[PDB]
C-alpha cells in the first residue's frame, strides 16, 4: 500500500509539473491568439472603412 | 499512511482548481486565436480584392 501511495503522490506531483511547465507556455500561447484577434480586427477595420 | 493520504487529496484539489481555471480559459484563448486567423485571412483577401 505504501509503495502504491508513494508512486501515486509521485504521479500527482509530476502532472502538476506538466501543468506548471505548461503554465507560462499556455499563457503566452493565449496571449498570441488574443493579440492575433486584435491586430487582425484593427487591420480589417482600416481596410473596411476605405472599401466601404 | 493517513497523513500522506490527506496531503494527496489536498494537492489533488489544488491541481483540480488549477486545471478547471485552465480548461475554459485555454478554450477561450484558442477560440480567440482561430477567429483572429479568420479575420486576418479575410483581411488578406480584401486588401487583394481592393488593389485589383
Amino acid at each position: 500500500l505504501n509503495s502504491s501511495i508513494t508512486n501515486l503522490s509521485g504521479q500527482l506531483n509530476s502532472l502538476q509539473s506538466k501543468v506548471n511547465s505548461l503554465t507560462p507556455l499556455v499563457y503566452g500561447g493565449i496571449i498570441a491568439g488574443i493579440i492575433g484577434l486584435i491586430v487582425a480586427i484593427v487591420a480589417i477595420v482600416l481596410v473596411y472603412r476605405k472599401i466601404s
